[PDB]
């Protein structure tokens, strides 16, 4: 069974055992207030939807999780590889007004309880991190650009060098994202990813016609995490494709660029 399992409402819980001490999951597209291409549980404030509808969708998740919206922390998600540590003093940033989101970063982490890290997705890879003994949680957004920038390994490096956590103490869930079944890219994308993988590494793409590659970004990020020292048995990977599973997910690719966003979230209850 997939590591992300359907709950009673419009969300999937991360069921990997090391995440049992955390509130961790990904929303699905149903149960909200938004309309048209955003129907209905659009969590993204940056996609041209009605802000009142989106805030109400966020308040609905907050009720399902018993984790108030005033305790969430969001980031700008610029498709880079930068990451910021956040604390209770950052609560609310980007929760109801996109302009207050943490600027210039694509991942967040915290060692405090009572802080819900909250990032938006509709094909890019959500990477959830936990160090259960040390009380750290993290969440990163990795499309091809962030993966080429090594965002996954950057989280591990920060936890090692700034938080004094060995990679062997980290566990990771790679959530629903677009699969190689649906994601075809050109030489420039794969050429950007090549230097981020070990020289002996199997390549997470297949050339399906000249200059066209079926790309597996989940696997690219898993390989980077392995190279950064996270143990194989600590990395859980969802098999759900956001483009294929149209009944559950918004997909930037399938929906031709105008669609909602799911929210990936992780935090610990205070
Ligand atoms: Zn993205
Ligand atoms: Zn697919």
């Amino acid at each position: 069974p997939d590591i992300f399992q359907q709950e009673a409402r419009g969300w999937l819980r991360c069921g990997a055992p090391p995440f049992a001490g955390a509130v961790a999951g990904l929303t699905t597209k149903h149960g909200g207030e938004s309309k048209g291409p955003f129907a209905s549980l659009n969590m993204g404030l940056h996609v041209g939807d009605d802000r009142t509808d989106v805030v109400n969708n966020r308040r609905r998740l907050a009720e399902w999780l018993a984790f108030p919206l005033e305790r969430w922390v969001c980031c700008e998600q610029v498709h880079g590889a930068d990451i910021q540590k956040v604390t209770k003093s950052d609560r609310g940033n980007g929760a109801q007004d996109f302009a207050t989101a943490v600027p210039g970063v694509d991942g967040l982490y915290t060692d405090e309880a009572g802080v819900l890290l909250a990032l938006c997705f509709a094909d890019c890879v959500p990477i959830y991190f936990v160090a259960p003994s040390a009380g750290l949680v993290g969440l990163a957004h990795a499309g091809w650009r962030g993966t080429a920038g090594g965002i996954a390994g950057h989280m591990v490096w920060l936890w090692q060098t700034r938080e004094h956590i060995a990679p062997s103490d980290i566990y990771v869930a790679i959530g629903p994202a677009i699969g190689p079944c649906c994601y075809t890219v050109d030489d420039r994308v794969v050429d950007s990813l090549r230097p981020t993988l070990p020289p002996e590494s199997p390549l997470p793409w297949r050339e399906t016609s000249p200059g066209q590659y079926a790309l597996d970004l989940k696997e690219a990020n898993r390989l980077q995490l392995l190279a950064a020292g996270v143990p194989n048995s600590h990395i859980y990977v969802s098999e759900r494709c956001t483009s294929c599973e149209e009944a559950l997910f918004f997909s930037h690719r399938r929906d031709r660029g105008t669609t909602g966003r799911m929210l990936a979230f992780i935090g610990r209850r205070e």
